[PDB]
């Protein structure tokens, strides 16, 4: 119950909000049905329009207008955006020449340059070029502030969860708002875009913007706009707030424009209706600028202009049907669209089957546009997994298509021709960035980040202190002028041993054998030098790894390649080694093809054994340093070590040994040599973090190996490949993967087929940050470039996408 009688008289947009039954007069009073009676009379005139015209100017002040014209009115704060130019003869924002805003010129009063979020839902990246003609107070934002060719949405490319993750610097699993449509199961509660629900605060998790501004003393305008509110009321209600005095004016504020995603729904991407719709929102910036021209704000505001995702062409007729796949459709309930989530219809029911469904969904059609996973498998750049929210069984829709679980559901639910909610590496789900404002650069080009890294940027815009969250504080120093946030390195928690020769090879029982006993102070002064670290500057190029956690391991020096050797795990955290674009590949010869040695180095209780192989039927093992590539038949025995051994599932090592024959040489002769470090990753409740010990769910049979749900490599070039990987004076360049270890290669559809025509396929499509790789191993990589940190952690947040030009 709301008591309406109350008045919003002197109230309009009041920036508390008052609890039922007072009738409430902010911004979002419309949509809990709770504004007073008054409201629209008050607060949304509409009255002569939004704009001066000649002669308006100097008019007595009407208070039923929507705007004002009189010479009051700039004291007041509510003037027409446009009334010093109709009325004082002053040019637009957009036809002035930009001019570098070196500090910011704020008016007295002013403690920090506020901050404007103008979000714009759907508004992909290439509309930046594509409607550029159409759009000249946007394309002033963006030639003469701080851009990036796009910005990488969150998984899924859907509204809520991308506006929440740009709020929080959350992926959605950790912020909980894990589509646009959710059923969480311990609140029993569904949470959709029609109603209430998703109004009750325990679906959203983690600290926005808003929150953490409030919390540290910083005034936040509401973010929230009512749909029926117009656009040209939310910038002038704005506007009005930017003159409230000092302690009672925000500093930081959001607009947000349905545009273009509405028509972008209704016309597709590129329809000749969507230019219309990017006229209007530059015509809302240039609302904007002109008001804050007015109010010399100009110079002082920082204005980010952000969308939440992009938009694809997708039509009813591509739509797969679960009905052409499973027998029991009844007893599934799915979440449709551009992606699919399915769980039980109902709890009471035992039949269900996880297994059964997804292998009723896998590989069934020639050209399915779609493909079935267990959460735990998707690639793990998505990081959609730990939620209760998330159903277990998810389907990746190809772009361009719909899945629907009958076809009644399409027909009775073309309308649409465009959607969104596709992988995040899409092209078309790319959206954009524009900074502009004293804190951003000057005419300056960015590369493409994640829209996960912007909370923090924002905190530093305001001096707050963000909370905890998924962005790498630091990586987008280089978008700012000022308000740089210093990050020091990680301490090491764990330093390393280095073991010399402490066992004799018969106290090893590891049922492992080696062809290897075939016999010098020329070459063995020079194999001793090796096994202390001599090559060691041309395989660990950037310092090794730091361990950030509480563990044993050692450190084990080779010719070709350089490990720490986890004493707890039984194999390396990590693996170094660099291919120089002059190296030779070699194959196994026909006397090593299972040969496995005792390292001398390590203990017989430190070390995996042979036998467990044997005995366990389903597990084979590979090595993290190719034999492969092994510098010569000497140094090849070194490859064999017990050491360098790890579990693999046969069906993974046909992964496996194609990237190490085929790929890395392929990588050196492209790049000019590259580093590789290749490690496991144990990461059993999915939670995009390193287990610990007592995590792991699956050992290799009868022993303490335990077995690696991933396996990763980061392979680091120089950014300028006229220089060596080993010799590299600037920049770096890397790719990394964190490839899923399994039994099987369901996920391959070519599977059958030479690994020519589908491995490569798989490892772009597991693709990943070297960050993501930090999380899972609790290690911390490029320790001593030459490099400035700031520049390794945009390093580190790096995506190689394999997406043709955007
Ligand atoms: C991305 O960045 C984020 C933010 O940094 C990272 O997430 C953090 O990871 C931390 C480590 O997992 C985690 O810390 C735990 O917090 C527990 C208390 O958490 C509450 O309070 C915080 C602070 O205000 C709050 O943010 C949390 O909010 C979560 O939960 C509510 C719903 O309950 C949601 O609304 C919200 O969206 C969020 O959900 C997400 O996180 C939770 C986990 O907390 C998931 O379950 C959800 O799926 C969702 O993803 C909470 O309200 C604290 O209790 C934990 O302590 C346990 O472990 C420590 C080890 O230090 C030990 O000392 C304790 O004994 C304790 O163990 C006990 O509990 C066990 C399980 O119940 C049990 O087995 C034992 O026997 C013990 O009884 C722990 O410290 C932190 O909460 C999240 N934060 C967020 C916002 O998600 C994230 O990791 C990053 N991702 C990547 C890939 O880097
Ligand atoms: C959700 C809420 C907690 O957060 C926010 C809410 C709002 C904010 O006020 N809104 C109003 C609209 C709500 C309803 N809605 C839809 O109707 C919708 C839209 C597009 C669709 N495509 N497909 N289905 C769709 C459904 C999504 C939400 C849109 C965001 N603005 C925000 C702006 C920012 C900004 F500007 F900072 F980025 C940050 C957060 C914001
Ligand atoms: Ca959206
Ligand atoms: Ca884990
Ligand atoms: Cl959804
Ligand atoms: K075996
Ligand atoms: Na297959
Ligand atoms: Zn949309």
């Amino acid at each position: 119950w709301t008591a309406t009688s109350g008045s919003c008289k002197g109230r309009c947009f009041e920036l508390q909000e008052v609890g039922p039954p007072d009738c409430r007069c902010d911004n979002l009073c419309k949509s809990y049905s709770s504004c007073c009676h008054d409201f629209d009379e008050l607060c949304l005139k509409t009255a002569r329009g939004w704009e001066c015209t000649k002669d308006r100017c100097g008019e007595v002040r009407n208070e039923e207008n929507a705007c004002h014209c009189s010479e009051d009115c700039l004291s007041r704060g509510d003037c027409c955006t446009n009334y010093q130019v109709v009325c004082k003869g002053e040019s637009h924002w957009v036809d002035d020449d930009c001019e570098e805003i070196k500090v910011p010129e704020c008016p007295a009063g002013f403690v920090r340059p506020p901050l404007i979020i103008f979000s714009v839902d759907g508004f992909r990246a290439s509309y930046m070029k594509k409607g550029s003609k159409v759009m000249p107070n946007i394309e002033k934002l963006r030639s003469c502030g701080t851009h990036a060719p796009y910005m990488r949405p969150v998984y899924p490319t859907k509204t809520f969860p991308n506006l929440y993750t740009l709020a929080t610097g959350l992926y959605p699993e950790s912020h909980g708002i894990v589509g646009n449509s959710m059923y969480d199961p311990v609140f029993d509660a569904s949470f959709h875009l029609r109603g209430r629900e998703k109004f009750n605060h325990r679906w959203w998790g983690g600290q926005p913007l808003w929150i953490t501004a409030t919390k540290q003393g910083v005034r936040a305008g509401t973010f929230f706009w009512s749909v029926s509110i117009p656009h040209e009321r939310r910038i002038l209600t704005i506007l009005q707030w930017l003159s409230l005095p000092d302690n009672e004016r925000p500093s930081v504020y959001a607009f947000y424009s349905e545009q273009p995603d509405f028509s972008g729904h209704k016309y597709g991407p590129f329809g000749p209706e969507m230019t219309n719709p990017l006229r209007e929102i530059d015509k809302t910036v240039g609302q904007l600028m002109d008001g804050l021209k007015q109010l010399r704000l100009h110079r002082c505001v920082n204005v980010i202009f952000v969308g939440d995702h992009g938009m694809e062409d997708v039509t009813c007729d591509r739509t797969e049907f679960l009905s052409n796949y499973l027998t029991n459709v009844d007893d599934i309930t799915l979440v449709p669209g551009t992606l699919g989530r399915i769980r039980a219809k109902s709890i009471n029911n035992s039949k269900y089957d996880p297994k059964t469904i997804i292998a009723a969904l896998t590989c069934k059609k020639p050209d399915q546009h779609f493909k079935p996973y267990m959460k735990q498998h998707l690639p793990k750049r998505l990081h959609y997994a730990n939620n209760r929210r998330i159903e277990d069984i998810h389907l990746l829709v190809d772009r361009r298509w719909h899945v629907a679980r009958k076809p009644l559901d399409v027909y009775k639910k073309c309308f649409f021709q465009g959607d969104h909610g596709f992988d995040n590496k899409v092209n078309s789900m790319q959206t954009v960035f524009v900074g502009y404002g004293p804190t951003f650069k000057y005419r300056t080009k960015v590369p493409p980040f994640e829209n996960i890294e912007l909370y923090n940027v924002m905190c530093d815009l305001l001096g707050l202190k963000p909370a905890p969250n998924n962005g790498t504080h630091g990586s987008l120093n280089h978008l700012l002028r000022t308000n740089t946030f210093r990050p020091t390195m990680p301490d090491e928690v764990s330093r390393p041993n280095y073991p010399g020769i402490m066992y004799l090879q018969s106290e090893f029982d590891l049922g492992c054998t080696c062809d290897d006993k075939v016999e010098n102070k020329l070459e063995e002064l020079n194999k001793r030098l090796h096994t202390k670290g001599s090559t060691k500057e041309r395989h660990l190029l950037y310092g090794r790894p730091a361990v950030l956690y509480r563990t044993s391991y050692d450190i084990l020096y080779h010719t070709d390649f350089e490990s720490g050797y986890s004493e707890i795990f039984l194999m390396p955290l990590w693996t170094s080694y660099t291919i120089s674009k002059q190296a030779e590949v070699s194959s196994i010869p026909e006397h090593l093809t299972n040969c496995v040695r005792p390292d001398v180095r390590v203990s017989p209780g430190f070390s995996q054994n042979c036998l467990a192989y044997k005995n366990d039927k389903q597990m084979s093992y590979g090595f993290l340093f190719p034999p492969y590539l092994s510098s010569s038949p000497e140094a090849k025995y070194d490859a064999f070590l017990v050491t360098n051994m790890v579990p693999m599932y046969p069906a993974f090592k046909r992964v496996w040994a194609y990237f190490q024959r085929v790929l890395v040489k392929k990588y050196a002769s492209e790049r000019n040599g590259v580093n590789v470090i290749s490690g496991p990753i144990f990461d059993y409740n999915y939670d995009g973090l390193r287990d610990t010990e007592d995590e792991i769910k699956q050992y290799v049979e009868g022993s303490s190996i335990p077995v690696p749900t991933h396996y990763y490599s980061i392979i680091t070039s120089c950014l300028d490949f006229t220089q060596p990987a080993d010799k590299c004076d600037g920049p770096l360049s890397v790719s990394s993967f964190i490839l899923p270890h399994r039994p099987d290669n369901d996920e391959s559809c070519n599977s059958s087929e030479d690994e020519s025509k589908w491995v490569e396929e798989l490892m772009k499509m597991h693709t990943a940050r070297v960050r993501d790789i930090e999380h899972l191993t609790g290690l911390d990589f490029y320790r001593k470039t030459s490099r400035s940190y700031s520049e390794i952690l945009t390093l580190k947040t790096y995506l190689h996408t394999y997406e043709s030009e955007i």
